[PDB]
């Protein structure tokens, strides 16, 4: 049987308290929402394994348990742990007492310590050598199934065990179901309140809803896609296509050899057309030193080599470090040179008993004199006499004439420091030449159209193997792409050409609605067939979870290639080709004109981040906080600290500069009159309220209410405080509402708000008479729009979306800087005083090199993130400075820049490290539907409107402006005479009223 | 250059492709590659945002009327061709023709594929052919193209009367001017300089990343 | 790209989606309108002047 385990199987990890924060822990936990076993207790207590620990859950009415047992025979013959709590004499010992088959309660020792209706939970874990006890009891009132709720078990006697026990037994109630589960290293996201009791937790690797919670570290999700993980279909098996040759290689010719060359004439034996196993070389204990930095000793069998040369010679036991890249010595410079880029492995077994004889092994010879250094792997057989002096040497040794090729003497009577030692360079150069010495591994059959772990001639990887039509030449082995990664291979068994394209992979994105809306999920496997995976396949790939619909809606949560989901009809997530709007065909003609009779003065809230936190991260107190030696090593880098501190102080003074450039653009400070009579325009939402403790707006109070360390990093306070930015915002807002635009230009010129809005209508091409006829209606419309944006900013989180997110990238910018106090960068620990109190000065200098280089990788990229993000802030801040300039200090005649629609003005309200504008705009609402003509002819003359458009309902010809239907008869104060009517096309015959004509006739 | 190939590298795949040891040693650097992945996905999303701000400023679907009685201004070279299998312009076809991986770094497909980027461009062209400036601000108001040129003439302070007086002449000059665009855009490779250089620039950036896979 | 793309957005807004009075902002000469054209990762404007 199985039953639902909602939130059980959980324990506390440590004794540490966390407050109002979300933290992720991995440990041996029990997965959530999992079907766990339900058992009965009538007429049943089997033995369960304990290899991973247990989560125990019991329902009890008389506490029927008398001992947790851990041993082999459990009958006082051996060591077995015992637990008995008889309410005053708690005992936890491991000696030999005789227990029954089923211990029960009715209502060599190693430690000693004294401490339905009921639910009791117990957990036992085994790390690091002590003795734990977990215990937690809670009352329940339920008999059918598991109650819903989260109780977190806290170890009372917390002392981590570490005993290896893989077997335990349960003690069931027999005067009742119990839960038992298997434990796995799975990570959850456990929620701490301010108070110390864990209230909720998410197994974040359960469904895509929880996979959002892994990366968002929260319990509520926003409607959107999230990069959760990297899906890559796992290759099913392992494939190897080594060449067919299987003969045993004469490694006895180079190891079991009767004759070894010397360093002057060392044998360079190409080893090819054989099988190199190396396994007998591992099993041989004959080698004493097995040195190489190129290849590894032990993990070499899976590799197949280009061509291996066995350089056989003899040199002294102290000379074994001379065979190394970059080593300089007598024999190293006169007999055998190793390149710095030497690949291959030199082997030196002991030759205590082989290359020696009683009289002296006198056949090993070496050069001691040369006037030049040696090339790598050269063959110098020079037999000339070296010239020591200036005298010519006619083959006559003696003074100034010695011969370089010197010999050795090897005897078993000689000392072990002079005893012959064997060193052999099995030079494993992995070069271009074809692979011929592969490992002793059996081959497998070939697979196509399915990605598989391939190991072709030593090159490992995953990918698909299809036949190729390229004519690889004989001795042509691989096809490399631009990355020199193997793109094509020739199969060494069958002469065919095989492309390598690495296997299908991509990120895991999630389509989900909000957790307040639904729990139905959608997981994405992108840019693939639905083969390595209600399935929808597009150019973006396979979308698993949402229903494909042919009907197209507005796009809400995009997943790729313009296929996106939405949660409608019962309701479910539906994926479709995105509609690019409402399908609005326009009845175009050469005489079709559309003119709005009606508008709405909508106010669009565009929110621009204009400042930030004036951070000043001094390098000494950040990287080398409370340390003298770290600062002494940091000043060895010279000018990085002074230039980055100059950069940060430049950031701070430039944030003050741009907040001055966006607010203190006026030389003179204005204050509102005590009477807020502004012609019907309710400014009490935007003007500061004297009843508030800070002289700030009600809209700003919303901006401050819901719309919102000490590790060497600080914030500098702005020069313009919260109250000061408030008083600039009120000053420039008063300057607008009492002076129009002139206060930003020169002396402040008084204008009433009706006059101001009249001319700001005039500035976009709508005549101010519409305002002065409908001032009451537009007062109602603007005030109701203020109330609407009041509701929007008080009810929608995205009203602070594009500012709060900037506050966020600042927040996790500084927070990841703090994470570099916890991320290690190659050191042993990231805690500075832990390093300085433990780690020695020499490698302490190179790990401070790592912390300076990497802490300034994170930090200099945090600072270039400050400077590129501040190119964003400065672009938006010069943008906002111009928005202040020709929207607050002026009026923007430039369209769709200072708000959606025709911009009229904007209201600066202060915001935390930013500014918000209320771009008051003119948006038409509905139009009546008219015919037109390019010009009109009255007396043979062509007429054109100076301002506005000739319009017609089909019976009468009117002229109206482009953006309001204001029906006026055609007037010579709105039109003129230019040209004649026979050349213009589309002109129609009409009559022109003149503002001169009835005055002349009457 | 408005947008870029949404390149996105993986902490696992690009830096330490298919290696548990190297992925562990990169998580040894902590969140360091995670803000890099965050930054590159941010570049992807803001590139989408650039494309959205330049194209999906439009709130509706505008389509061209079946008749191109545009007052003498033939747009069949700049407007999508119904005879073409993909509804794109002819000059866009020569912008697609004359001017035009699996190894740890991928390219994310755009949220807007090429055909429906062309659909947004067709929408913007349609709005500025039959509706002009009005659909940018508010409701779609149908206005003739002759009116748009005549009122646009007023903007620069020349009177619109000259336009209707020489409508046929300027139709000839503007159509032949678009033809000169067609000829130059089809003949000189230098005419695509500011996009060819930037697509190449991204290509050399990716290619240098590729060349670091040879660098030791 | 984003500076030139906000430039392109204002360009499209003020030069496609409206008429710009900014002299020498929409190519050389007195700007009339502009025609968007899609291109591989770019926009080609046909600024009539
Ligand atoms: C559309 C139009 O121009 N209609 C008539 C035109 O045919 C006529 O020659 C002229 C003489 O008054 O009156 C007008
Ligand atoms: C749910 O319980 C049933 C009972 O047989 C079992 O078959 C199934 O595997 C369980 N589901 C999960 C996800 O464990
Ligand atoms: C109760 O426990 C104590 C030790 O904890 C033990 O010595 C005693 O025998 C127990 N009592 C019974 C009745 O088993
Ligand atoms: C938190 O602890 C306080 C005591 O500090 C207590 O009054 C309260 O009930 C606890 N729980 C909650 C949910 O506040
Ligand atoms: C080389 O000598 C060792 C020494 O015992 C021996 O074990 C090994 O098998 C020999 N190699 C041959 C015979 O190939
Ligand atoms: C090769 O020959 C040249 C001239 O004969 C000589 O200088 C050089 O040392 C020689 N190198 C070797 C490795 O023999
Ligand atoms: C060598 O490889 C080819 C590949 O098909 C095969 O025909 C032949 O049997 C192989 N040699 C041996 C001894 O199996
Ligand atoms: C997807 O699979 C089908 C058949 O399995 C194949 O024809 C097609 O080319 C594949 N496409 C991709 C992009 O893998
Ligand atoms: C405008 O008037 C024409 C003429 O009757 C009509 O066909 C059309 O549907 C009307 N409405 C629109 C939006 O064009
Ligand atoms: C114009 O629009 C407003 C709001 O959209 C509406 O209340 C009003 O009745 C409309 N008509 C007139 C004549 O104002
Ligand atoms: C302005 O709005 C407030 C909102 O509380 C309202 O009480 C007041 O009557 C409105 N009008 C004036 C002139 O203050
Ligand atoms: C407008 O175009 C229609 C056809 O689309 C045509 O019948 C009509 O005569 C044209 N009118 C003018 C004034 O060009
Ligand atoms: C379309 O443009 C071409 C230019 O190649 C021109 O020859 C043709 O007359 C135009 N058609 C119309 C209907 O304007």
């Amino acid at each position: 049987a199985y039953t639902n385990s909602f939130t059980r199987g959980v324990y506390y990890p440590d004794k540490v308290f966390r407050s109002s924060v979300l933290h992720s822990t991995q440990d041996l936990f029990l997965p959530f929402f999992s079907n766990v076993t339900w058992f009965h207790a009538i007429h049943d207590n089997p033995v369960l394994p304990f290899n991973d620990g247990v989560y125990f859950a019991s329902t009890e009415k008389s506490n029927i348990i008398r001992g947790w047992i851990f041993g082999t025979t459990l009958d006082s013959k051996t060591q077995s742990l015992l637990i008995v709590n008889n309410a005053t004499n708690v005992v936890i010992k491991v000696c030999e007492f005789q227990f029954c088959n089923d211990p029960f309660l009715g209502v060599n020792c190693t430690f000693e310590y004294v401490s339905f209706k009921n639910l009791r939970e117990f957990v036992f874990k085994n790390i690091d050598g002590y003795f734990k006890i977990y215990s937690k009891h809670t009352p329940i009132n339920l008999v059918r199934d598991l109650p819903q709720g989260f109780s977190a078990l806290e170890p009372l006697v917390d002392l981590p065990i570490g005993i290896n026990i893989t077997r335990f037994q349960t003690l069931l109630a027999l005067h009742a179901a119990y839960y038992v589960g298997y434990l796995q290293p799975r990570t959850f996201l456990l929620k701490y309140n301010e108070n110390g009791t864990i209230t909720d937790a998410v197994d974040c690797a359960l469904d895509p809803l929880s996979e959002t919670k892994c990366t968002l570290k929260s319990f509520t999700v926003e409607k959107g896609i999230y990069q959760t993980s990297n899906f890559r279909v796992q290759p099913t098996e392992s494939i190897v296509r080594f060449p067919n040759i299987t003969n045993l290689c004469p490694f006895g010719e180079v190891f079991n050899a009767t004759r070894f060359a010397s360093v002057y004439a060392w044998n360079r034996k190409r080893i090819s057309n054989c099988v190199a196993d190396y396994s007998v070389l591992y099993n041989s204990a004959s080698f004493s030193t097995f040195k190489c930095y190129g290849v590894s000793p032990t993990k070499l069998n899976d590799l197949c080599f280009t061509n291996v040369y066995a350089d056989s010679f003899v040199i002294r036991g102290d000379e074994v470090r001379q065979i190394a890249p970059g080593q300089t010595g007598k024999i190293a410079d006169y007999n055998y040179k190793l390149p710095d880029d030497f690949t291959g492995c030199v082997i030196a077994w002991n030759s205590n008993n082989l290359d020696s004889k009683v009289g002296g092994n006198y056949n090993y010879l070496y050069r001691l004199f040369r006037k030049s250094n040696l090339k790598p792997f050269e063959r110098d057989i020079s037999t000339e006499i070296y010239q020591a002096g200036s005298t010519p040497c006619n083959g006559v040794e003696g003074f100034n004439c010695y011969f370089p090729l010197q010999s050795y003497g090897f005897q078993p009577t000689n000392g072990v420091g002079y005893q012959p030692y064997r060193v052999v360079v099995l030079s494993f150069e992995l070069l271009h030449a074809p692979a011929t010495v592969c490992g002793p591994k059996k081959s497998t059959n070939l697979v196509k159209n399915k990605c598989v772990n391939f190991n072709f001639n030593g090159l490992t990887g995953t990918g698909v193997l299809t036949e190729s039509n390229k004519k690889f030449l004989p001795f042509q082995q691989f096809g490399r792409d631009i990355a020199d990664t193997t793109d094509a291979v020739r199969d060494p068994q069958t002469l065919e050409i095989l492309d390598i394209t690495p296997c299908s992979f991509g990120g895991v994105s999630v389509i989900t609605p909000g957790t307040n809306t639904s729990n139905q999920v959608a997981v994405l496997y992108q840019d693939v067939n639905c083969t390595e995976v209600n399935v929808f396949q597009t150019r973006a790939g396979c979308l698993i979870g949402a229903e494909h619909v042919n009907n197209s809606y507005e796009c809400d949560i995009p997943i790729g290639a313009g296929i996106c989901a939405s949660y409608q009809t019962s309701q479910s997530i539906i994926a479709y080709t995105m509609s690019l709007g409402a399908e609005n065909s326009v009845a175009y003609s050469n005489n079709s004109i559309a003119i709005p009779t009606n508008f709405t003065i909508s106010v669009t809230t565009e929110i621009l981040p204009v400042s930030m936190t004036k951070t000043s991260v001094d390098c000494t107190m950040y990287i080398c906080g409370d340390s003298t030696e770290c600062s002494n090593l940091l000043l060895q880098y010279g000018s990085f600290c002074t230039q980055l501190n100059r950069a940060l102080t430049g950031i701070a003074v430039e944030q003050d500069k741009n907040t001055q450039e966006v607010f203190a653009q006026v030389k003179q400070i204005y204050k509102t009159p005590p009477i807020k009579d502004f012609g019907g325009f309710n400014f009490s939402q935007i003007l500061p309220d004297p009843s508030k403790p800070s002289k700030r707006s009600f809209i700003e109070d919303l901006l401050f209410n819901k719309v919102t360390k000490f590790n060497g990093l600080t914030v500098l306070p702005p020069l313009l405080t919260d109250e000061m930015i408030a008083q600039y915002t009120s000053a420039l807002l008063a300057g607008t509402i009492t002076s129009g635009w002139t206060f930003g230009a020169g002396a402040a010129l008084q204008i009433p708000f009706a006059m101001q809005m009249a001319y700001r209508f005039n500035g976009i091409g709508v005549t101010q008479n519409v305002l002065y006829e409908n001032q009451k209606l537009i007062a109602n419309q603007f005030n109701s729009a203020i109330g609407k944006i009041q509701d929007s900013l008080s009810s929608t989180a995205s009203a602070l979306g594009k500012l709060q997110d900037v506050v966020n990238q600042n927040a996790q910018a500084l927070n990841t800087l703090v994470k570099q106090l916890s991320s290690n960068f190659g050191a042993i620990s990231s805690v500075l005083n832990d390093i300085l109190s433990r780690l020695d000065p020499p490698e302490a200098e190179v790990q401070i090199d790592r912390l300076i280089t990497g802490r300034l990788q994170s930090l200099q990229t945090y600072v270039t993130q400050q400077l590129i993000r501040a190119a964003e802030i400065r672009a938006s801040a010069n943008l906002a400075a111009t928005k202040m300039s020709e929207c607050v200090l002026g009026q923007s005649k430039r369209v769709d820049f200072c708000g959606k629609g025709y911009h009229l003005m904007s209201f600066p309200q202060s915001a935390p490290h930013g500014v918000v504008f209320l771009h008051v705009t003119y948006v038409p609402a509905q139009e009546k539907n008219f015919t037109t003509a390019p010009a009109i002819c009255h007396d043979g003359k062509a007429h054109f409107p100076r301002e506005g458009v000739f319009v017609s309902n089909g019976t009468h010809w009117f002229v109206t402006q482009r953006n309001f239907y204001e029906p006026q008869i055609i007037t010579t104060d709105n039109t003129f005479v230019s040209g004649n009517c026979d050349v213009v096309i589309g002109i129609v015959n009409n009559t022109v009223y003149d503002p001169l004509q009835p005055e002349l006739d009457s």
